[PDB]
């Protein structure tokens, strides 16, 4: 369309029609004003135009599917709905996409929001980072009041700045800001809170300018930067590009012209010479276009997609059709749409038997919501090529029998077609066929008919009721049986969720009113709490009025108090406070009083304070005044399980202490009541212990561990009887806190120590704000950062529960084994506690108490009573030729699955995960031969129930181009695999470099042939929106990381900052850390972002993953992905990349700095020589401080040598 047809577009999109939403949670279907606002970019659902029931984020959107194509548009409403008039929006930074399906009235509303959308969509990734920042800031406006207001309050912005993760260090300080942006009564504007942005961001990372305000290249002439107002040129910028990001493109000033007027995007910016200021500059040095990924890998380049696809890595994935864990994930053909608009080139389909006659796809033998296959195979025919169009292999895990076989293959030739590949592109094929050979072509790999001729298993698993003794109920638990050993996992079911008296004791009223001077008291300590003092009521029990009610309200500048009248009507209580304004029922009082403008000539203001009990913990069950340390570890002896919490009073104190069982460990952590607010650590500002118990039953307290049960006094009694669970739980010392050295840290002070990388420090004690005195040769007792070294404690007991994830039926997930062979199973056909099918195992001795296991079907109860009970008394298939034909290349070959000498490109290894890596470490080069010919299918192993991805790079560096990872799953290799896959345009087809396909080369070389092509040095500086996990405000701390090879995978992570998230600032008196890293190709740069709680255990924020390769030099803005690989509105952080070559001359200066390992890893050895040894000669160690600070100048020297010198 035409721009003003597309204005048109948007104006109708703007102003919102009423239409109607599907959802699967919300059977009927509702009409909602469906509007977006531009300014915020927006597209929100709405009742009302104050009522908006959702949003939903412009950027977000990811899909937009025309028609009934939705799992909420599978219901039978939307059969009466038309498809042209219907249509999803797919968002969310979830592998699930959270579906907004609409349904149309008219096509022409239809095809009109369509269109609409996706110009919004293209403008969105052509938003300039100041107009996404007014995006955010109304977002925040509007989000926290939602009548959509364009003005802002003092104590409203005390709300938003702990929402937007900053630390309002003083109301002093808020109040200044204020004043000096010009406050009238303490109320902004939205234009004056952007001002107030910009203020926040320069003022608290000036420093950041330090690095342009250094005397080496001038060029940029940062100067006078102190204030946001000083401002630079476009000769400025261009002289910035030239030298510091090294831009080639930078020579022609117009293209930087053309850049700055995009990037401020502001029309009153009408200069033949675009200016901006430093506070804008800063805003662009986190900014997208100031992007760390390089843009010529954005696009899919032809010369590199024209070579046989065994030179290929081909972005694959493990039982895509899951979502979640494999136990009992939802299967969706929407999880294929997914991955595929990634940019899979390979789907794993487990085909079984279906009771229709049509295979059905899911895990077979356990317990998942089965799919259709049509609708599978129609899903990869819609969504296989409308991201990259390059070939999709469908992995088919073959398991139906011969008629679903025809079904398989008749199903592909018509869905599929000609989009199927049915014949070799060329007869005489000698190797594999390029992917540009094969534009659109679908390819099966399935074991073909090898045996030819003419013509022509489980382990019992489920969910299982456990009775649960300490709440009388049944939690049930995924039981796997494996060599007689039922393993049960944790709550299945955990992951799902009067007229008088009731109001004395509600919210809006408790107790505590023997008086009315007790209430004027409750109610003026609860006067200063917000800034209008208006809003002040509350009802209490009368003093001299007898039987009645009265409310306790604030009236314009005072406190007051007026009996709440009440009179026996018609039999009923009846309370009125005006003539005629009354009710009988607490429970509509609470509402209609809510409605109720406090109306009288004598009151004209509502004010609505539901302030409730100033202590309810008063009276809580978890609450223990009286209740101190050695009480608790006691009672927490008596109750050793994970989730056992109260919250005990320390005596004569604020604070109140939590004890809670955390990995079977008596723990505590204040509360402080600051003020009123009880704070937990230092910014977990909490109303009340009530919500603090509310808040964290669902949020995590420490690690994994959730407040799960109250410890309450009779319950220690219920619990007087133990054993329930048998706390199955994991089933040396730490003096020393055995620590390695993440990089060189140098001593600073006499008291600093100084040391290299790897190095083992001993009798290390956590001296807080990370220096650690710890033991060090010669250096016995001497402070470290806690930022330059890592922590590796000898978990042996984990180690053992690990030995239990690998043999485990469960594997991981785990949470009880329970020896099948030493027990007897008695089924009750009566059943027990209220469950008529049960089966108890009582062990072999009557002193472990039975355990009662109950199900939900009379004939699975059969099953396992039946399985158990034997455990107690302890080519002819035919597969399909209409299908075999269909696999052109890569058919199985189990026969010879462990031969990898002479290679055929129509032949597939299909490996395990630890088969690979065995091959690996026996033979890399063979495999590289075999897939230079052959390709590789390296998926996970059974163990690998919850999704957990394995470490998929040896294999790549061996040539192991495919490689299933779960999808599904948020881990570190996946977020490797997002990387990876992200080059050659997004799409999925990754050439690898010439040397990966001669033979010459070493997948794994030996240490004396590594040697350096890239010593990266990363730098720091700053960061903008990091976003926040819990209530308590992210205490960041970024470690950069290769994560490539066993010799490129180093890490180091920096100095915490403390209460900062939204503009955290790393010191500049950090040091430059050097990434030596001898293969850049094969080598990834990972900038993970966590967050320190009060136990100092760092949690994943975000990832910065990038390829080397893709990696450009300069003050590069680095933006942050989730979990997901997805990027976050505006987190982002910023690196001095700086890229280095090793010239003839630095390359002796590299043998050097090999010569520099070569004989510290021996340094390292004196230090464990000597490591908690004392028995030993004092010859070599001693002799070798000479080797030590020998190497110790030897590098660092010629390192900042070469520092120097680039």
């Amino acid at each position: 369309l035409a721009e003003y047809e597309k204005s048109q577009i948007k104006r109708a999109l703007e102003l919102g029609t009423v239409m109607t939403v599907f959802s699967f949670r919300k059977s009927t279907p509702e009409r909602r004003t469906v509007q977006v606002i531009m300014e915020t970019r927006q597209v929100a659902w709405s009742k009302t135009a104050d009522k908006i029931e959702g949003f939903l984020d412009i950027m977000e959107i990811k899909e937009i599917r025309p028609g009934k194509n939705s799992k909420d548009f599978e219901r039978a409403k939307a059969v009466r709905q038309k498809e042209d008039c219907c249509f999803t929006i797919l968002y969310g930074t979830q592998f699930v996409l959270s579906t907004l399906s609409l349904a149309a009235d008219s096509k022409e509303d239809a095809v009109n929001w369509l269109s609409g959308l996706k110009i919004l969509h293209q403008e969105a990734m052509n938003a300039s980072t100041p107009t996404i920042i007014e995006s955010w800031l109304r977002k925040q406006i509007y989000s926290v009041d939602q009548t959509r207001r364009n003005s802002i309050s003092l104590r409203e912005l005390k709300t938003i700045l702990p929402l937007i993760n900053f630390k309002v260090s003083s109301a002093k300080f808020l109040k200044d800001k204020f004043v000096e942006i010009g406050a009238h009564k303490d109320e902004l504007s939205f234009e004056q809170f952007h001002l107030f942005y910009k203020k926040l961001m320069f003022e608290q990372q000036k420093s950041i300018l330090d690095e342009f305000k250094k005397d080496s290249s001038v060029f940029i002439l940062g100067n006078t930067d102190r204030p946001d107002a000083s401002a630079v040129y476009l000769h400025d910028f261009q002289r910035f590009l030239i030298h510091e990001q090294q831009e080639h493109w930078a020579q022609d000033l117009n293209k930087v012209r053309e850049r700055m007027t995009k990037f401020i995007d502001d029309t009153m910016r009408e200069t033949a010479e675009p200016f901006l200021f430093v506070d804008e500059f800063l805003t662009y040095l986190f900014s997208r276009e100031n992007s760390i990924w390089d843009e010529k890998y954005d696009a899919v380049d032809m010369q590199d997609m024209n070579n046989p696809l065994s030179h290929y890595w081909i972005s694959s994935s493990h039982n895509t059709y899951l979502t979640g864990d494999q136990l009992r994930s939802e299967s969706s053909p929407e999880a294929y749409i997914r991955c595929l608009r990634m940019g899979c080139r390979c789907i794993e389909l487990d085909c079984w038997d279906g009771p229709d006659g049509k295979p059905v796809i899911y895990h077979g033998w356990t317990r998942t919501t089965k799919i259709k296959f049509d609708d599978v195979v129609q899903a990869i025919k819609d969504h296989a090529f409308v991201t990259s169009s390059f070939p999709v292999i469908l992995s088919i895990e073959e398991h139906c029998s011969v008629e679903q076989q025809r079904h398989m293959a008749k199903a592909f030739k018509e869905v599929f077609g000609d989009l199927l590949l049915t014949k070799p592109t060329e007869a005489s094929a000698d190797q594999l066929p390029s992917p540009s050979q094969l534009r659109e072509k679908i390819i099966i790999k399935h074991k073909k008919l090898g045996p030819r001729g003419d013509v022509d298993e489980h382990k019992q698993q489920g969910e299982l009721y456990m009775w649960d003794s300490i709440d009388q109920k049944w939690t049930r638990h995924y039981c796997a049986i494996a060599d007689a050993k039922l393993s049960f996992s944790d709550d299945i079911e955990q992951t799902m969720e009067p007229p008088t008296e009731l109001h004395f004791g509600e919210k809006w009223f408790h107790k505590k009113v023997e008086k009315r001077t007790s209430a004027e008291k409750l109610l003026q300590e609860y006067c200063m709490e917000t800034g209008g003092k208006d809003g002040t009521f509350l009802v209490r029990e009368s003093e001299t009025f007898p039987n009645d009610y009265t409310l306790s309200f604030w009236r314009s500048g005072r406190v007051q108090h007026c009996r709440i009248r009440s009179t026996m009507e018609g039999g009923t209580l009846k309370y009125y406070l005006t003539d005629n304004l009354t009710f009988s029922s607490i429970y509509a009082l609470i509402q209609h009083y809510r409605e109720t403008h406090l109306r009288c000539a004598e009151f004209e203001l509502r004010l609505t304070d539901p302030v409730p009990n100033p202590n309810p913990h008063e009276s809580k069950p978890w609450y223990y005044d009286s209740l101190s340390r050695g009480e608790a570890e006691d009672m927490l002896m008596r109750i050793p399980r994970d989730g056992a919490f109260l919250i005990r009073k320390r005596e004569g104190s604020d604070s109140y202490a939590i004890t809670f069982r955390a990995r079977g460990k008596v723990k505590h952590c204040r509360i402080n009541r600051d003020g009123r607010h009880f704070v937990l650590g230092t910014s977990a500002y909490f109303e009340s212990l009530v919500e603090l118990v509310s808040y964290y039953e669902k949020h995590s307290l420490y690690r994994k561990m959730r407040l799960r049960y109250p410890v309450t006094p009779e319950l220690l009694e219920r619990y007087n009887m133990e054993r329930d669970i048998n706390s199955l739980y994991d089933v040396p010392s730490m003096p020393q806190r055995t620590v390695k050295a993440l990089y060189d840290y140098k001593a600073k002070r006499s008291d600093e120590l100084s040391f290299c990388r790897g190095a083992l420090i001993h009798n290390v004690s956590k001296e807080p704000g990370g220096w650690w005195k710890g033991d060090y040769g010669t250096r016995i007792q001497q402070y470290f950062p806690s930022n330059y070294v890592e922590d590796i404690s000898t978990a042996d007991f984990e180690e053992l529960e690990k030995q239990i994830i690998e043999d485990n039926p469960l594997g991981s997930l785990c949470r009880g084994i329970l020896d099948l062979n030493t027990y007897n199973v008695v089924k009750a056909p009566q059943g027990k506690n209220q469950k008529s099918f049960v089966f108890i195992l009582e062990p072999k001795q009557q002193g472990d108490p039975p355990v009662e296991f109950a199900t939900d079907r009379v004939e699975e109860l059969f099953e396992w009573f039946q399985s158990i009970r034997e455990i107690t008394w302890k080519k002819n298939q035919s597969i399909a030729i209409e299908l075999s034909d269909l696999v052109v290349y890569c058919k199985p070959t189990s026969k010879t699955k462990d031969n990898l000498e002479n290679p055929d490109f129509r032949e597939i290894r299909s490996f395990v995960e630890t088969k690979a890596d065995s091959i690996i470490r026996q033979k890399p080069v063979d495999l590289l031969k075999y897939n230079q010919k052959g390709l590789t299918r390296v998926y996970p192993k059974g163990q690998r129930v919850d999704s957990s991805n394995y470490d998929p790079f040896r294999l790549w560096l061996c040539g192991s181009q495919m490689v299933a990872l779960n999808f599904q799953t948020a881990d570190k290799y996946m977020q490797m695999n997002h990387a990876l896959f992200s080059l050659n345009g997004r799409t999925g087809y990754v050439l690898q470099p010439e040397s990966m396909r001669t033979e010459k080369y070493d997948p794994m070389p030996p240490e004396s042939q590594r040697k350096i092509l890239m010593t990266l040095t990363v730098k720091v500086l700053g960061a903008r929106h990091l976003p926040k996990l819990g209530r308590s405000i992210a205490c960041p701390f970024v470690e950069v990381e290769i994560c490539g090879a066993e010799y490129d995978n180093n890490k180091f992570k920096t100095t915490v900052v403390n209460d900062n998230g939204l503009s955290p600032i790393w010191a500049p008196t950090q040091e430059k850390v050097t990434f030596e890293i001898y293969d850049p190709n094969l080598a990834f740069l990972r900038f993970v972002v966590y967050e320190e709680d009060m136990f100092s255990d760092p949690n994943f924020l975000a990832h910065a993953t990038y390829p080397i390769k893709a990696v450009k030099s300069g003050f590069r803005s680095v933006p942050l992905k989730n979990g997901y690989s997805e990027d976050i509105e505006l987190a982002s952080l910023l690196v001095f990349c700086e890229m280095r070559p090793v010239l003839e001359s630095e390359e002796e200066l590299y043998s050097s700095c090999r010569q520099l390992r070569r004989r510290q890893e021996e340094l390292n050895n004196q230090l464990f020589l000597y490591d908690t040894h004392q028995n030993l000669r004092n010859a070599n160690r001693d002799a070798l401080v000479k080797e030590f600070s020998v190497n110790e100048n030897q590098l660092q020297l010629y390192q900042e040598k070469c520092n120097k010198r680039l």
